[PDB]
């Protein structure tokens, strides 16, 4: 349960790989991730950054079978950013707020 | 059951969505996507055209808790295409040799 930020990072959730390594910073673009078991109804996808959080979003619909998730990409912050800005990725229970191991994610501009 | 080439069509495998829509016709690239219920053990992923066939590359391992399947694109006939060829993958069941509806994917150059 070791600290990982003002959150806690566990074993129990794993994101596997997402399909899309990168993306426009307006968000809104539909994704979807690989993962291990996870309740429907009690997850989410955030996007983070020292300073910023984004969550995706889906709904409990978009959860196949507990291991994968299909979502749609928060817009970045700022949506005037000039260079590729990679953030990272991960899942979080929402009871418990126990979040996964982080995976990159880049942002670009139009 | 109803026919749909030499070989079967069925309403029992489905192919969600693949992480990349395309590729370049070299073959090699690891892509993954999503399905519906498949035996691991007897399942394979075919990409094809009217005329050519080709068989993708992975173990039951890398088939996820039966829902999706990461797996190495096989080369196209041609590796000197100089146009976007865009053919179909779908999945298929050794034993009953029944298949699935395609989905397009399309080979580029280099």
């Amino acid at each position: 349960l070791v600290p990982r930020g003002s959150h806690m990072n566990t074993s129990e959730l794993r994101i596997c790989r997402i399909n899309k390594e990168s993306g426009p910073c307006t968000g809104g673009e539909e994704l979807f991730l690989l993962c291990d078991k996870v309740q429907k109804e009690d997850i989410s996808v955030v996007f983070s950054t020292a300073s910023w959080e984004g969550r995706a979003d889906f709904s409990q619909a978009d959860v196949h079978r507990q291991v994968a998730i299909v979502f749609k990409t928060p817009p970045y912050e700022d949506l005037e950013i000039s260079e590729p800005v990679t953030v990272n990725v991960f899942l979080q229970r929402l009871t418990d707020g126990v979040c996964s191991e982080p995976l990159p994610f880049t942002y670009l501009p139009r």
